[PDB]
C-alpha cells in the first residue's frame, strides 16, 4: 500500500488505534477542520447572516464568485437560493475536494464548482462572466487578521462589475481599554511572600496582540470593567476602499467614563450589511457560543510608559487619555501605546 | 541583538520597551505563557511549601529539578536549607532564576546550573541530596516526561534516605457528556443542506487540552457519567514506566445515561495529607491553575465505521475501555471495546 508523507497516522505513536477514516487523511486537513470549520458551521448567526444578506441579492439570473470556500456552506447557501452559477474558490487542495464532496452529497454539483487556487491567480478566463456577487468570509479574530480587505481588492480591480454587490458591505475595527483581574493574575506577579519577585516583570508583553481563546480565556465567562466607549479603529467600504485608507499611524483621543486599572485593550469587531450585523462584542456573543470559539475576542496588554518594569495605565473618570495606534504594513498586526506626558511620537 | 531577539520578530512600526527588545523570544513566550500562571497558582505554592517545611532541615540538601524561575528553590531556602542546587534546561530561563536569587539575598544558599538532569552528574553536586524537588508536569501528568526524568536521577544522584517531592500521581479520566464542546467537535447540517460527510475527519485520537478549545471546563456545563477511572498511579521514589502497562483495560459502569462525547483527563498529586488536584471540581477558585494547566479532552468513536460513531451510555451498564499507552507514557488513547481493539 501507500502512505502520504501528510497522513494523520504517521502524527501518532504505533501502539495508538486509529480510524481508516482519518489514517491516509492529510494531517492539515484534519487540523483545519477540528480546529475551526466545525465551530463556523455551528454559528447558526453567522450562517443566518450570510443567508439573508444573499437571500436578497441572488436572483436566477445571479452569478456569485466566492472567496475561500473551505467547506462550501456559504456557496451552498448561493445555489439554494436558486442562483445561475456559482464558483467558488479555495486556497489548498483538500479543503477543495472537501466541498466538492459536500456539493455532490447535495444537489448542487452542477450549479456550484469549486476552483483549487487562491484568488489572487483567479483570472477572467476562469468565470463564464463577470460576478453579480462576491462572496467573503476571510475574517480573524482581527477583523484584516487573515488580509481580508487585500483579497477582495485585487478581486475587485481584476474580476468584478461596476453592478457587482459586494458580501459583506461595511467592516469596523473596534477597541476598548479594559479592567480585568482575572486576566491580570495570568499575566503579572508582585511576589509570594518575604520572596520578591516584581523582576518577572521585566519580561512581561505589552506588545503582543493575544487572541483570548489561545490562552484558554472567554470574556463572557470573565468579569471585566470596560473603562471608556467604544474606539473606533477604522471602518472600511470593501466596494471602494484601499488598505492605505487605513493610515499606518494614527491617534486616538480616549475619554475615561470609569476610573480603573486598563489592565489590556480588548479588541473586537463588526460587520455590516444593510440591516443585518455581525458581532464579535462579548456582548453579542453571550449566547453565541461557537463564535468565541472560533472568532473571540484579541487582548493586549497596556503599559503606560518605557521603564524598566511595566507601568499600570490607570484611569480616573473624566480625566483624558491619548493612544497611539501603529499598524503593520499589511495592517494585519496593530499595537495600542499610551502617550507619554519616547515610544511614541504623538504630539 | 540576538537572533532570537523580541523585537525581530516584531514589525518596525510597532514600539518595543528596552525591557523586551533585546531578551530572547523563546523565554518571553515561556515566561508570559506559563510562569506567570503558576506563580499566581497560590495553591500549587502552598502545596510544595507545607511539603518543603516537613523535610526541610538546616542540615537538609535540596536538589530541584526545573529550576525555571525558580521559586520553588527561593522556598527551600527560605526554609533554612543548608544548600539548595536548581538545575534548569533552558539557558535564559537559568540565569532568570539566578537574578531572582540575587534579589531575595538568597545568592549563596542557592546554586543553578544550566544543564539537563539527564547529564547531571555526582560532580556537580556537593553531597547526595537529602531532598529531591520537582514540578515537571504538564496537562497530561507524565506529558513532560516528569516520572523518566526523576528515575533517571533517582538511579544515579540520590541515596537511600532522600525524600522525593511530589511522592504520589494519579492520572484519573472520566467520560464526559458536553452539549457545548459536542458544538464545537461536530455538524450534521445547515437546514436542508448536509454536511455529515464533514465527520468524516472528526479527530478521535488525539488528546486536546481543553484551553485550546477556548474552552475552561468549570465555565462550561457538563455531565460525568460515570466514577472516575484510574487509569494509573505512580510512586516516584520506586515506580518506573514500564510498572505502568502498555495496554490497560477498564470495567466503566454508567453511573449515568447519556452520550460519552469524550474522555475528559484530569489527575492528583499527593503527598502525606497535601493534594494537588486538576480535577475541574477543585479548581473552581484557582483560575490560574485552569491557566497554567486546565484539563485534557479526548473525542470518544464507538466503533471504526466511515462515520464517527457516538458512545452512548444506559446507567447501570458496563462499558469496557482499552487504554494505549505509547512507549514513553507521555501520550495515551481510550477506545471503546465493542461486543482496533484488542478485547
Ligand atoms: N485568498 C484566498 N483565496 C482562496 N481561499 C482562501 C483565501 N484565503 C483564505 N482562504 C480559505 O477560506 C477559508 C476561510 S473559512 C471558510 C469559509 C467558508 N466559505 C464557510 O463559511 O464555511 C479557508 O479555508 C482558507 O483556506
Ligand atoms: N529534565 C529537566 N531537567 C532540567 N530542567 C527541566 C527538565 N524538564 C523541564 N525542565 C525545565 O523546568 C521548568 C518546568 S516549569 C518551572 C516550575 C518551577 N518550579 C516554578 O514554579 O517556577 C522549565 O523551565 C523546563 O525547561
Amino acid at each position: 500500500g501507500y502512505r502520504p508523507p501528510d497522513a494523520f497516522v504517521n502524527r501518532i505513536d504505533r501502539n495508538i488505534p486509529v480510524p481508516a477514516r482519518l489514517r491516509h487523511t492529510p494531517v492539515s486537513l484534519i487540523e483545519a477542520v477540528n480546529d475551526f470549520h466545525y465551530a463556523m458551521m455551528n454559528d447558526e448567526e453567522r450562517n443566518n447572516f450570510y443567508y439573508e444578506v444573499l437571500k436578497k441579492h441572488v436572483t436566477p439570473e445571479t452569478g456569485v464568485l466566492e472567496i475561500g470556500a473551505g467547506s462550501g456552506l456559504l456557496s451552498l447557501m448561493a445555489a439554494k437560493l436558486g442562483a445561475k452559477w456559482v464558483v467558488a474558490v479555495e486556497g489548498s487542495e483538500e479543503l477543495a475536494k472537501l466541498a466538492r464532496e459536500n456539493i455532490r452529497a447535495n444537489n448542487m454539483e452542477h450549479q456550484v464548482k469549486v476552483l483549487h487556487m487562491m484568488s489572487t491567480e483567479l483570472k477572467p478566463k476562469h468565470l463564464p462572466e463577470p460576478p453579480d456577487v462576491l462572496l467573503s468570509e476571510i475574517f480573524g479574530t482581527m477583523m484584516l487578521g487573515e488580509s481580508a480587505l487585500d483579497y477582495v481588492v485585487d478581486v475587485r480591480n481584476r474580476l468584478l462589475k461596476p453592478t457587482t454587490k459586494i458580501i459583506p458591505q461595511f467592516g469596523t475595527q473596534y477597541a476598548v481599554p479594559i479592567e480585568c483581574d482575572a486576566l491580570h493574575r495570568i499575566s503579572s506577579v508582585s511576589g509570594w511572600r518575604d520572596l520578591d519577585l516584581k523582576h518577572m516583570m521585566t519580561l512581561q508583553d505589552t506588545v503582543s496582540i493575544v487572541f483570548a481563546k489561545h490562552y484558554g480565556i472567554r470574556m463572557n465567562s470573565v468579569n471585566f470593567r470596560r473603562l471608556s466607549d467604544p474606539i473606533e479603529l477604522f471602518r472600511v467600504d470593501f466596494s471602494s476602499s484601499n488598505r492605505n485608507d487605513i493610515s499606518r499611524r494614527k491617534h486616538f483621543d480616549v475619554v475615561a467614563k470609569e476610573s480603573g486599572t486598563a489592565h489590556a485593550m480588548l479588541f473586537y469587531w463588526k460587520v455590516t450589511d444593510d440591516e443585518f450585523v455581525m458581532s464579535t462584542d462579548p456582548e453579542d456573543t453571550v449566547n453565541n457560543f461557537p463564535r468565541d470559539m472560533q472568532w473571540g475576542q484579541a487582548l493586549q496588554l497596556l503599559d503606560a510608559s518605557n521603564g524598566p518594569l511595566p507601568t499600570p495605565v490607570v484611569f480616573t473618570e473624566g480625566k483624558n487619555y491619548n493612544f497611539e495606534c501603529n499598524f503593520s504594513g499589511d495592517r494585519v498586526i496593530l499595537h495600542m501605546q499610551l502617550c507619554p506626558e519616547e515610544m511614541t511620537e504623538c504630539e
